[PDB]
């Protein structure tokens, strides 16, 4: 779809059967998701920005639908205020921004 | 133009009569620089990210050019990780997410 940036851009995604509400991110290179069980193994990361940065599981080859959309990617799990979906899944799905 | 995701969307931008280079991002409400000068006065503004909250100076009213695409609107500066061109600028300049 074509999406206009008057409101936040939030989508509905779908993760390990559980539907979320997700903003789509172009400036955030990974896709960081609120606390929530994924399965397998993860290893720890530091992420940051505005505020500075959170500590973070990457859970590897996740499969989320965006809109529809089946992407599979690297997902971080942690205290992120909102779901985020950088660009790592964003490009899967074939966003791209136009002006 | 038309945007892709594989590398950060990083514009060139001309603002005080320099160019930097700015992030665009639909995942911010509003446009952050790093710190700068910019003319009149300027009201405080909390923004938060990830990490948390940042106090920023608001200042109204600032051209500032988007890829040769002309604004004027609120930027803020402030100690953030990178300049970014948020929804405010980008709903100026046209700018939609497509897919
Ligand atoms: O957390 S963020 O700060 N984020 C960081 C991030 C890094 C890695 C993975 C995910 C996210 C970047 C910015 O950080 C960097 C740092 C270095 C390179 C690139 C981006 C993001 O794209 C922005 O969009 C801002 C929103 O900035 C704003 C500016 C003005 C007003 C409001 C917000 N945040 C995301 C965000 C959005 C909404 C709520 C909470 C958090």
């Amino acid at each position: 779809p074509q999406i206009t940036l008057w409101q936040r851009p939030l989508v509905t995604i779908k993760i390990g059967g559980q539907l979320k509400e997700a903003l789509l991110d172009t400036g955030a290179d990974d896709t960081v998701l609120e606390e929530m069980s994924l399965p397998g193994r993860w290893k720890p990361k530091m992420i940051g920005g505005i505020g500075g940065f959170i500590k973070v599981r990457q859970y590897d080859q996740i499969l989320i639908e965006i809109c529809g959309h089946k992407a599979i990617g690297t997902v971080l799990v942690g205290p992120t205020p909102v779901n985020i979906i950088g660009r790592n899944l964003l490009t899967q799905i074939g966003c791209t921004l136009n002006f």
